[PDB]
C-alpha cells in the first residue's frame, strides 16, 4: 500500500506523566472501537507492534516537584526505541497514548531515523514547561522542553532522562489550538520565537489559512517528514470531554478533521501521536464513547479518509 | 406580494424511499409549528395545495436490491405534476417532505415549466447513487442519478420510472454540506466534474466564499431560476437530530441561515424542498421540536426573513 | 499599572428596564465568581466604587406603554454621575449590570469626560427603539435612541429622562452580533446609516475581518476612546443561557473572546458594560455558572487575558 497509508501501530499504556488515573486505558479503548479494522477498510497496510510493557519502578522519588521522573523517562526511552524500529521498517509510527509525556520518546525515536522532521503540535497547551518552570510537576506538561535544542543548558539532570538529546530546533515546531499557557511557557514561546496559532489566530484567520500558513512554514524551503502530536484536549470538550486537562473554546470537530485532512494530502505524515484519551474521565458512558469516536475519526483522516468521499482506482459506472 | 415571496405549498407525506417510519409526518409537524402563518407574517402570498394522497401500491417487489420502486416512482410522478401546476400559477413551489426520493418529482416537474433551472443541493450526502451503484437499495440515496443527463445509459429500466427524462446537466448542480459519500458516488462526482463544497471546502473557504462561488458558478453566465433541495441532515445533528441518516460535523444553524439568506437575495428562488424531517426519530420530544423549529427557520430565511431585520416601506418614526 | 489595566468597578443592581426578575443579582453573582480578585491576578489596578443603591419609586406610572420610566431614568442618572467620577479618576469604568437600559447612564457619564468616544455594541439586539416605536414598552430595548444626536426631536418628553442630552452621533457606533431587530429599529438603522455587523456579516466575513473593519471605522482618522457595551445575549444561548432575551445562532465563546482581545490590544478601552446576566433564568445551577463564567472570561479578556498566554516582564529561565 501507499507510503502515506503504510502504518506501524504502537500502544503506549502509560499514565505517570500526570496525576489522573485511566489514561493508560487509551490504547485498549481505541483498539476496542475498531481502529485497526477501520484503517484496513480504507486501504491501509497496518502492522500492530503491540502494547509496550511498562514495568513498575517502585522507588520513584520526585526530582524537586517533578513527579515519577524515572517512570516517565524509562517509558519514553522504551517508546523511542520502538518508534525508531517502526520508522526503519518504512512505516508511519502511530502511537496510541497514554499521557503526552510520551511525546519525548515518540519524537526522539522518530528523529533518529528522520532528523529533518517538522512537528505540528495540536493541543490546548504548549507542554513546554521545563522541570524548573513547572508549578504542577507533571511531565505531560513538559515534553517540548526536553526536545528543543535552544533549551539545552536550561534542563537540569533529571533521573531517567540522561538518554535524552534535544532533537528539534524552535523553528521546526508549529502549535495549533493553544488557549491555556503558563507564564513561564509564554515567556519561552515568545523568547524562542516559536510559530503558533492559538485559538485567537484560528478565530482571526480561519482553519483554512491556519493550515496554509502551517504547511508553508514547515515545507516551503523543501519537503520534509511531518510529525503530528495530537492531544485530544486540543479539540473542544464538547467533542473530547474524556480527557485530563479540558479547556473550553477549543477546536471544533470540523477543524480537527480539516487539520488532519490537509496533513494527509501532503503525503509527508511520518509520525503520529493520539494522546490524552482518558476513558475513566467521561461524566457519562456516552462522554467516553464520544471522545473515543472523535479520536478514531481524527486518526482515519490522517490516513486518507476524506469528507468529500474516497474511491478505489476502478470504473464504478462500468464494473 | 413580490415573486420571491409568492408561494405554493405542497405536502408530500411519503416515506417508502427509505426504511425508517415517520418521515411521512414531516408535512403535519411543519404545518403544526405554524409555517404557513409565519410566512404570511413576513408579507408572503401563501396558497396551500394540500397533502398529496399517495394511494397504496400493495404489490411492489424490489428491482434487484432497490426497495419500493413503483411507490417511489409514482409518488415522484404525481409530485412532478403538482409542482408543474404550482409553477404554472406563478408561485415558488414549497415541497414539505417526506424522504428525499421526492426530489426526482420535485425537480422534474419544476424543469417542465423552467428547463433552464439551476440546483443547490444542501445535504450531508450526494444522493447520486444509481440503482446499480447503491448498496442500501434506498431510493432516497439515488434521486440525483435519475435527474442527470450525463448518467443517461447508466440508469436501468426501474419499474415506476419510465416517465423520467434526465432534466439537468452535471454543470447546473452545486452541492453544499457533504460529509458521507459512497465510493461509487465519489467516482460519479469526480468523473462528471460536478461542483461541490463538502464540509472540507466550507472549513477552508468559510460559508461567505462558498455562497459567493455557488451563486457565481450558477448565475454568472445569465440569471436563471434556482431550485434549492434542502435535506435537514445537511445541518449538524445538534440542530436537526430528528432525521433518518444524521452525520456529525455538519453545517451550523448560522451557516444554514446564511445559505438561505443569500439565495433569497438573488430573487431567483423558484423551487424549494424541505426534506427528511422525521418526527418519530427524536430521542426526546425536545429533539423533534428543535428539528421542526430549525426547518421552519431555514424556510422563513428562503422567503425573506433576515437576521439584520426587516421593515415595510413606511415611515416608522411618523405613523 | 498600565492605563488599559486601571479600573473603576461600579455595581448597577437594576432590573426595571425589563420585566424579568433576577438581572439585579448580576453584580452579586459576578463578584461571587471572583471577578475583582481575578483582575488583580492579571496585574490590574482595581478600585471598587461599590454597588449603587437604587431607591424604590412607588408611584412610577407608565409613559404610554413605556414601563417604570422614572425608575429607569433615575437609575441611569445616578450611573452617569458615578461613571463620570470614575473617568475623572483616570480609570476605565466597569459597569456590572443589571439590564441594558443602564447604558443610557454609562455612555452619558463616559461622554461627559470623553466626548470623542466611539461605541462598540455587542448584542443580539439593536436596543434603538424610541419610546414611540417600542411595542414591549421595556426600556432595556431603547437606550441607543436616547443617546443618538440624529434622534433629537424624535424622543418625546419621558418622565425621568429630562437630564439626558444626546451624546453620540450615528457614525460613532458599531453593532456586532445582530439577529433579532424590530421593523422600527431596522428602519432607524438604515435611515441613519449606522455601521453594523449582524450575524449575516459575521458569517460572511469571519470575526477577524469584522474586528479589522470595526476598529478601522472607529479609529482610522486618529486614536480615540472606546466604549464597549456588552450584552451577554450577543453570545449564543449555549454559552450564556441565563439571560432574559436569548436568541439562537449567536456569537461563539471564541468570537466573544476574539472581539474583546482585539479591543484590549488597541489600549483604548475607556468604558465597559457587562449586561443582562440573570442568575434566576438558568434552567439548572450549571446554566447560571456557565453564563457567569463566560461573562467573567469576556471581562478578563477586556483587561489583557490572552489565549496565547501572558507573562510578567521578568526572565522566567533565570
Ligand atoms: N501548563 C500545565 C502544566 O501542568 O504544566 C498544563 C499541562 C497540560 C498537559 B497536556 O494535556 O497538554 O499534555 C495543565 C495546566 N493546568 C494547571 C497546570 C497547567
Ligand atoms: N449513500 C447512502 C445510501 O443509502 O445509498 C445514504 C443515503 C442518504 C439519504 B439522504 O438523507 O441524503 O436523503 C445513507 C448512507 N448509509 C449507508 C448507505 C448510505
Ligand atoms: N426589541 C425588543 C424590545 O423589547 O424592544 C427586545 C429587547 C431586548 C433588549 B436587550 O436584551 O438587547 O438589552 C426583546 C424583543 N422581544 C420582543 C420585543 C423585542
Ligand atoms: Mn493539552
Ligand atoms: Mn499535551
Ligand atoms: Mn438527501
Ligand atoms: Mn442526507
Ligand atoms: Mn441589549
Ligand atoms: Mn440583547
Amino acid at each position: 500500500s501507499a507510503k502515506s497509508r503504510t502504518i506501524g501501530i504502537i500502544g503506549a499504556p502509560f499514565s505517570k506523566g500526570q496525576p489522573r488515573g485511566g489514561v493508560e486505558e487509551g490504547p485498549t479503548v481505541l483498539r476496542k472501537a475498531g481502529l485497526l479494522e477501520k484503517l484496513k477498510e480504507q486501504e491501509c497496510d497496518v502492522k500492530d507492534y503491540g502494547d509496550l510493557p511498562f514495568a513498575d519502578i517502585p522507588n520513584d522519588s520526585p526530582f524537586q516537584i517533578v513527579k515519577n521522573p524515572r517512570s516517565v523517562g524509562k517509558a519514553s526511552e522504551q517508546l523511542a526505541g520502538k518508534v525508531a524500529e517502526v520508522k526503519k521498517n518504512g512505516r508511519i509510527s502511530l502511537v496510541l497514548g497514554g499521557d503526552h509525556s510520551l511525546a519525548i520518546g515518540s519524537i526522539s525515536g522518530h528523529a533518529r531515523v528522520h532528523p529533518d522532521l517538522g512537528v505540528i503540535w495540536v493541543d490546548a497547551h504548549t507542554d513546554i514547561n521545563t522541570p524548573l518552570t513547572t508549578t504542577s510537576g507533571n511531565l505531560h506538561g513538559q515534553p517540548v522542553s526536553f526536545l528543543l535544542k535552544e533549551l539545552k543548558g536550561k534542563i537540569p539532570d533529571v533521573p531517567g532522562f540522561s538518554w535524552v538529546t534535544p532533537c528539534i530546533s524552535a523553528k521546526d515546531i508549529v502549535y495549533i489550538g493553544l488557549r491555556d499557557v503558563d507564564p513561564g511557557e509564554h515567556y519561552i514561546l515568545k523568547t524562542l520565537g516559536i510559530k503558533y496559532f492559538s485559538m485567537t489566530e484560528v478565530d482571526r484567520l480561519g482553519i483554512g489559512k491556519v493550515m496554509e500558513e502551517t504547511l508553508s512554514y514547515l515545507l516551503g524551503r523543501k519537503k520534509r517528514p511531518i510529525h503530528l502530536s495530537f492531544d485530544v484536549d486540543g479539540l473542544d470538550p464538547s467533542f473530547t470531554p474524556a480527557t485530563g486537562t479540558p479547556v473550553v473554546g477549543g477546536l471544533t470537530y470540523r477543524e480537527g478533521l480539516y487539520i488532519t485532512e490537509e496533513i494527509y494530502k501532503t503525503g509527508l505524515l511520518s509520525g503520529l501521536d493520539i494522546m490524552e484519551v482518558n476513558p475513566s474521565l467521561g461524566k457519562t458512558p456516552e462522554e467516553v464513547t464520544r471522545t473515543v469516536n472523535t479520536a478514531v475519526a481524527i486518526t482515519l483522516a490522517c490516513f486518507g479518509l476524506a469528507r468529500e468521499g474516497n474511491h478505489k482506482p476502478i470504473d464504478y459506472l462500468n464494473p
